[PDB]
C-alpha cells in the first residue's frame, strides 16, 4: 500500500508524510462552503490485491491558521460527513486494487460571523490529515501525514 500526490510526491509503504497544495475558490461567502476537495490530490493502491485487502480510515484531521481562526464546518469521507477538525477516527475504505484510487475525502469549511477580507492566506498551512492504513493479512498500522497548504488567498467579503 502506498501513496501519490497531485504534486509528483509520495509517501511508500509503511506511510510517512507529504504536501499538498490545493487551489482554492478565491471567495466565499458567510453562509456557503468553501470545498476542500482531496480526492483530486490524494491516491492511493494495495500492492499485493490477489491476496491481501487494505483498509484504510482518516484517523485525524486538524485545521490551522486562516482555517482554524476563521471557519468552521465538516470533512466528507467516503459518502459520511463528520465534524473538522475531527473528533473521532472513521469508517475504513476498502483498497482492493493495484490501480490507483482516490482518497475519498473532502472539508466544507465555511467562514464563521467575524470572518473577513483575506481568510486564508496563499502558502498557508490549512490542515493536516491523518491517513490511517490496516490489512487482513498482517499487523501493519502506517499513518500517512498529509500536510494541506493552500495555494492562493481566500477572501470572504463583508
Ligand atoms: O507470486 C509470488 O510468488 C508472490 C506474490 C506476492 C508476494 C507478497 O507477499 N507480496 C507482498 C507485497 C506487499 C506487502 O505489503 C505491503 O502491501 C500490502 C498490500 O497493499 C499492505 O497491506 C502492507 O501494509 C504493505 O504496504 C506484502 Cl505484506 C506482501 C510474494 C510472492
Amino acid at each position: 500500500f502506498a501513496c501519490k500526490t497531485a504534486n509528483g510526491t509520495a509517501i511508500p509503504i509503511g506511510g510517512g508524510s507529504a504536501n499538498v497544495y490545493v487551489n482554492l475558490a478565491p471567495v466565499v461567502n458567510v453562509g456557503q462552503n468553501l470545498v476542500v476537495d482531496l480526492s483530486t490530490q490524494i491516491f492511493c493502491h494495495n500492492d499485493y490485491p490477489e491476496t491481501i485487502t487494505d483498509y484504510v480510515t482518516l484517523q485525524r484531521g486538524s485545521a490551522y491558521g486562516g482555517v482554524l481562526s476563521n471557519f468552521s464546518g465538516t470533512v466528507k469521507y467516503s459518502g459520511s460527513s463528520y465534524p473538522f477538525p475531527t473528533t473521532s477516527e472513521t469508517p475504513r475504505v476498502v483498497y482492493n486494487s493495484r490501480t490507483d484510487k482516490p482518497w475519498p475525502v473532502a472539508l466544507y469549511l465555511t467562514p464563521v460571523s467575524s470572518a473577513g477580507g483575506v481568510a486564508i492566506k496563499a502558502g498557508s498551512l490549512i490542515a493536516v490529515l491523518i491517513l490511517r492504513q490496516t490489512n487482513n493479512y498482517n499487523s501493519d498500522d502506517f499513518q500517512f501525514v498529509w500536510n494541506i497548504y493552500a495555494n492562493n488567498d481566500v477572501v470572504v467579503p463583508t
